[PDB]
């Protein structure tokens, strides 16, 4: 069914409004992902397929079956979730950094427990564009939350409340020290390494997801409530995207400004190059021979980057969780070469990193798959709250100075944090 959307009124504000007006009636939880002007709001829980280090659960009807996994977690999550696509549409969920390790042969350095991933198909899907509310599945007390949100207009957000990012507790000034010594020693280019920032006061997700989101221009974004978990982001960078036909696209960003010293600074071309070279060998391990290329190589894309677009088909004998893994973790967040970045993140970072710097995705049942990277986002899990940037370091880099660019990529949520209503 279909609503027209009325004057006046901005989808992300409605799609997050009825997110939390319905779930909190319904007793549910939710995904609510932005991909190409559709907000689309994953209600409810039809079936959860949890993916930990040591075990694969799969829990419907309060019912959960447990299994013991080897081999790659790609195999191992997609087998499950292609089977909770034949009886629904569309599956929704994220992926932590640490999916990604296994590729690398580092699987046993994480601890028991681990989660890698969370995936459910949903109960209801309500698609809220500015054209029209698109409704999937949507019973009684769905639609009538959406009818009375039509009516009394979304909530005014509240003044938000400060937070102080300058301490250090986790000494990264120290962290980003031993990076630099140890690409010097010539371990590795480049490394991401973050901090935590501890938010001492609770948050409400709906309202911090829409006042962030009139001052942040996203690749996609979100905003959940999932087994526990809150989290809210503004995704900058598209990890993959995988379309019914075969196409499999990733648009890796590298080099920033607040643009001609940005095309013409070699340390940002440099980085620019190694990544297109990065991405475009992990896309010609999944695609058919011949058809990977680069398009709109080096262009530029509040911030300015340069970006490229590499596309491929997916050969037949691969397949959409294939291609995630092969392109995870993403540089963006990791580092060159990968392999070496993601064992020196082990190390020098405060792991396990979790929904940072993993992704966000939205998966369909005919093949479609559309992962976000998870970065400038806020997290709540057990009574924490918490913010999370980090900074890209190479051998010419000062502790000082990243440690500010961590304050600067915290700035994108710092500024509009709502506290608990
Ligand atoms: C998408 C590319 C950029 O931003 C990020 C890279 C690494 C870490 C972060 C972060 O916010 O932690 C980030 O926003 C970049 O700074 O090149």
């Amino acid at each position: 069914s279909s609503i027209p959307m009325p004057a006046g009124v901005n989808p992300a504000d409605l799609a997050a409004e009825l997110a939390a007006v319905v779930t909190e009636s319904v007793d549910e939880d939710y995904l609510l992902y932005e991909c190409d002007g559709q907000w689309v709001l994953a209600a409810g829980v039809q079936a959860m397929v949890e993916l930990d280090s040591d075990e694969l659960r799969v829990i419907r009807d309060g019912v959960t079956r447990r299994q013991q996994w080897s081999g790659r977690p790609g195999a191992a999550l997609g087998e499950a979730v292609d089977r909770l696509l034949l009886e629904t549409d569309q599956a929704f969920g994220w992926v932590a950094f640490e999916f990604g390790v296994h590729r690398y042969g580092l699987q046993q350095r994480l601890a028991p427990h681990t989660p890698l991933a969370r995936v459910f198909s949903p109960r209801t899907r309500i698609m809220v564009s500015e054209k029209e509310i698109r409704l999937f599945d949507a019973g009684i007390r769905h639609r009538e939350a959406i009818d009375r949100l039509l009516a009394t207009g979304v909530r005014e957000v509240p003044q938000s409340r400060s937070v102080d990012v300058s301490d250090d507790p986790s000494g990264f000034r120290r962290r980003v020290a031993v990076a630099v010594d140890e690409i010097a020693a010539g371990r590795y280019h480049k490394v991401i390494l973050s901090r935590c920032v501890e938010v001492p006061f609770a948050i409400d997700f709906p309202l911090t997801y829409r006042l962030g989101r009139r001052h942040n221009t996203p690749v996609r974004s979100f905003l959940l409530q999932l087994g526990g978990i809150r989290a809210l982001g503004y995704s900058p960078e598209l990890v993959t995207a995988v379309r019914a036909d075969g196409v499999v696209i990733t648009e890796p960003l590298a080099g920033t400004r607040a643009r001609d010293d940005l095309e013409s600074n070699s340390k940002e071309i440099v980085e620019h190059a190694i990544s297109v070279r990065s991405s475009l060998e992990e896309i010609t391990d999944i695609a058919e021979p011949g058809s990977a290329a680069v398009i709109d190589f080096m262009t530029v894309r509040s911030v300015q980057h340069l970006g490229s677009t590499i596309r491929a088909r997916l050969d037949p004998s691969s397949d959409r969780m294939a291609a995630l893994e092969a392109l995870f973790p993403a540089v963006t967040a990791s580092g060159i070469p990968k392999a070496a970045g993601v064992e020196a993140i082990f190390r020098l970072d405060e792991c396990p990193r979790g929904l940072y710097s993993g992704a966000v995705v939205m998966l369909s049942a005919d093949g479609g798959l559309d992962a976000a990277l998870t970065l400038r986002a806020a997290y709540q899990v057990g009574g924490r709250t918490w913010l999370r940037a980090g900074a890209g370091i190479i051998e010419e880099s000062e502790p000082e100075r990243e440690f500010e660019e961590t304050c600067e990529k915290l700035s994108t949520l710092t500024p509009y944090l709502v506290a608990r209503q």
